[PDB]
């Protein structure tokens, strides 16, 4: 065995790394190697070829939220005349997980097939780390003493290893799981606590709520007062109400202090407040941290931020020329389309003679809660710190179809935040069925510096929820040098 | 006799927007005439208009109901189990919930008239007596008892449209969409006549609520349904309706209808083919509602097609008389009528000349699955521009490989002026298409280019992100001719 040489070696065959590698090989004719620890989804390492989104992320969770939405569909169908034997209804979690596994594995195999097929784009199985500025070592395990499978020479090295769930250091943490294990639970839990106020905790609470066996209960806890920090506050409050209305118990200002096993093997959670809760599963979803430990970055001196991500400039360059980093390892916006964008921009800059930096502002994103969130741009309290005068246009109402369906608690919320001095739309925030689909073209609008008049001048599609975005002409309230008020002074 | 700044004939989408804005924004004195205070037989449309009473609002509720036939079947792929043989669709419950929702809107409009200054509602049939006088009568008969005489500085004609019925023997044994909203029972066998959105939408509604053994047939006199929409989507929606059990009869047209002894209908087509159905719903067109207005009393000119002729500011040939909405026989959409009404009042009663933009109007078809579209289809663009590019994406989404509805291909197409990348049209087929397309309408008002779409970061996982992933044209039109690659 001799070492192999490449123009670019990518560590991590995920959302950003695969985009960069495919583009460098097929668009610019470079010789590319990509390293990942596993060729298909699941234990032991959960992520695999395709990345976190494909294997234990956006793709399987969206399939599972879609399955969970049928609990609402079956019940809501009666208002429209549908009759069937309600007593016969069962939610078969094993079938859902098996269908999901097959879909994910099909993607694994297609990525595998393209590496087999594509000239100058090679896959290597193992753990990648940095030996020197131009050599990536591939070992059998994360342990730097494990056996060497390959040495990959590289003119350019891309770090794209993603992130990993954070687990708090509490007694009994070994009795708890993360989202990785949640995707493979043999049976749906009767009682489950999801710990965290972020999108992963909220989304899984909705999944477990639909598939729980008879007499089950889903509890979400969050250590601060209101879940979903960073999202629009009206939407944060409404999502809490609508989760509660669908049977999920939301414990705010509460945080686990320890977990122990009852004699029957269930989990006994004690909170810092002294409250207790018995559940069958505790899922920790308190945050995700960049995966830097195994790369041996000390060997070449790549600088990390205080937070722990790889430090990068606007062009994804580390402090070592010829070493770059994109995606969750940079510990900024942890979204699959941002990682892909960064990968494509980096490759255009390095090999394409067309420099380009990713725009991290006005990125549209979604939460697949039930019902879901779609958002793009600034929340109003952030905008009020940066702009002298901010206007907020707001529409909130239960749609007519949900006055027939029985789900009257399902208010649709649409909000537009503007710089009132010139009308520029600073942000759009949506809650309700369809919000993730509605918000995509809003992202294009904000990239084009749309003003509130551009929205209002556009003729609505009727009847839709989206048309509310094009029917708002008068602010609901304002911020004036940071101060909220119904009217301008 | 009573004096008014504005009299509106027709309390519909456009007429209510115009009257409400004239009163509450400019302080004018406004009278609005309609023939019925709430929905249903005998005149169907009523206070609120066609959309509220027998149009967008109830049909959307009914399409939503029909979608549950798909949801119940598709839930199984995600692990949901229940007694399939116990499922039945209760049409009477559907119609009853729809009726209550519409009536609530009627009452709501009633209270708004009662609560607003300078805004009065009059029940009955309005027609022009003289250039500044509107008469309200008991029936559509111009000899029926006069109820009011309204003198007006300004007159707005906003009476909408009405279903077109072909002149064939037995047309009297057919219904229109008006009656379809009130059928006592869901038809077991039904023929919907027409290729347009109303026929296609009701075909999906009847297909879900039909009793056991039932069958929906849609017929259309030409070769491919949904003329005026994207051709790829026309073919795809044809395929997906067929996959859900609807029979599409193209190049067929009823020649006569006769009554069977059991109450069903015997349809004979021009081709000689025959079909027995319980209901024949004619949905071949809608025509401007001009006949009861006595436009000859004042000389309001019509177009050859029967619309009231208007300029870009909604003015007729008679000074002080205006027309908006379906009566002008242009884009027959509720939000266009609302836009026209508002522009009119801003022009007349404010220092604000304003004309409605009828290009790049987003719209939808609530077929199952639905369509969302905005701007030009490629063969219309190919006549207006020397170089046109078409970007195309078409696949079955992952969820429908699991649901079992593998026929549900999502289609996304972007049409550009290839000379400068300007987006001319966007056309979508699939779950969510009407919601996705709304902000595309805003994009086209910022002269968005194809590069503006693909340089935008996607929201993942969605169908909509497909619009931000298309870099390379699938094919072109050059000087009007379709070709896979460019000449240069
Ligand atoms: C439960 C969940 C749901 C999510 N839902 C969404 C959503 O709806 N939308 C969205 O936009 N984002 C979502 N995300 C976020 C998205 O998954 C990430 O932002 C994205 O995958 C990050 O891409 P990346 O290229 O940084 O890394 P990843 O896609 O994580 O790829 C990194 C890869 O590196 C491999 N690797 C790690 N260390 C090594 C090593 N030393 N050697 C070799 N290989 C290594 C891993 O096996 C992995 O395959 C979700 C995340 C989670 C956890
Ligand atoms: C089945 C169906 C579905 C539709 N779905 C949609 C959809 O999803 N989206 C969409 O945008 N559009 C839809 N439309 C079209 C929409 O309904 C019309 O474009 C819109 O209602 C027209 O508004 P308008 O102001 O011209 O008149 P209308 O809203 O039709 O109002 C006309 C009113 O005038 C009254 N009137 C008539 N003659 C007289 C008279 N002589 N005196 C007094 N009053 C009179 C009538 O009672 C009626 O209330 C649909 C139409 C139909 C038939
Ligand atoms: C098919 C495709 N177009 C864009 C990205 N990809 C994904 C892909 C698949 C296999 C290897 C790589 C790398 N490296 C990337
Ligand atoms: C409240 C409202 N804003 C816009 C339209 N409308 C509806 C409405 C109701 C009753 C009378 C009229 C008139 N004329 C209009
Ligand atoms: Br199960
Ligand atoms: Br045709």
């Amino acid at each position: 065995h001799m070492s192999k040489a490449f123009d670019l070696v990518v560590i991590g065959a995920g959302s950003g790394g695969l985009e960069a590698g495919w583009n460098a090989a097929t668009l610019y004719g470079k010789r590319v190697a990509v390293v990942d620890v596993q060729t298909s989804h699941g234990p032991p390492f959960y992520a695999a070829l395709g990345g976190t989104c494909v294997n234990v992320g956006c793709v399987p969770k969206k399939l599972m939220v879609t399955g969970a939405q049928y609990m609402d569909h079956l019940r809501e169908s009666a208002g429209f005349g549908w009759e069937f034997d309600g007593s016969s209804v069962k939610a078969n979690w094993k079938k859902l997980i098996a269908a999901k596994n097959e879909a994910v594995l099909d993607i694994n195999k297609s990525y595998e097939g393209m590496f087999n097929d594509t000239e100058g784009l090679d896959f290597f199985l193992g753990w990648g780390s940095l030996e020197s500025k131009n050599v990536v070592v591939v070992r059998e395990t994360a342990d730097p003493k494990s056996a060497v499978k390959e040495r990959l020479q590289a003119d350019h090295i891309l770090l794209a290893t993603g992130s990993w769930p954070q687990m708090p250091a509490i007694p009994g943490i070994e009795h708890c799981i993360s989202s990785n294990e949640a995707f493979y639970l043999p049976e749906p839990p009767r009682r489950v606590l999801t710990v965290g106020g972020g999108f992963i905790s909220v989304e899984f609470a909705g999944i477990f709520n639909a598939y729980k066996p008879p007499g089950g209960k889903v509890t979400l806890c969050y250590r601060n007062n209101l879940i979903l920090r960073g999202f629009d506050e009206t939407i944060r409050e409404e999502v809490t109400k609508q989760l509660t209305a669908n049977g999920i118990e939301i414990m705010t200002n509460e945080n686990p202090a320890k977990v122990s096993l009852n004699t029957d093997g269930s989990k006994h959670v004690t909170f810092e407040s002294g409250k207790t809760l018995d559940v069958d599963v505790v899922m920790m979803a308190i945050g995700r941290i960049p995966r830097t430990n195994d790369l041996q970055l000390g060997n070449v001196g790549v600088k990390l931020t205080p937070k722990g991500g790889v430090q990068v400039d606007e062009f994804s360059r580390t402090n070592v020329p010829n070493i770059y980093a994109i995606g969750d390892i940079t510990d900024r916006l942890m979204l699959t389309p941002v990682a892909i964008n960064e990968g494509a921009a980096l490759v255009d800059t390095v090999f394409g003679n067309k420099p380009r930096k990713t725009d991290h502002t006005r990125v549209a994103s979604a939460v697949f809660s039930i019902p879901p969130i779609g958002t793009c741009g600034l929340i109003e309290e952030v905008a009020a710190k940066e702009f002298e005068k901010v206007a907020v246009y707001m529409s909130s109402f239960t749609p007519l179809m949900h006055n027939i369906s029985g789900s009257k608690y399902k208010k649709f919320v649409a909000k537009i935040v503007t710089n009132h001095s010139d009308g520029t739309v600073l942000g759009v925030h949506l809650l309700g069925d369809g919000a993730p689909e509605i918000i995509q073209a809003v992202g294009v609008c904000l990239r084009l510096n749309a003003k509130i008049s551009d929205f209002y001048n556009t003729i609505g599609v009727h009847p839709t929820s989206a048309e509310e975005l094009c029917s708002m002409r008068t602010p609901s309230y304002y911020y004036v040098k940071g101060e909220k008020m119904e009217k301008l002074p």
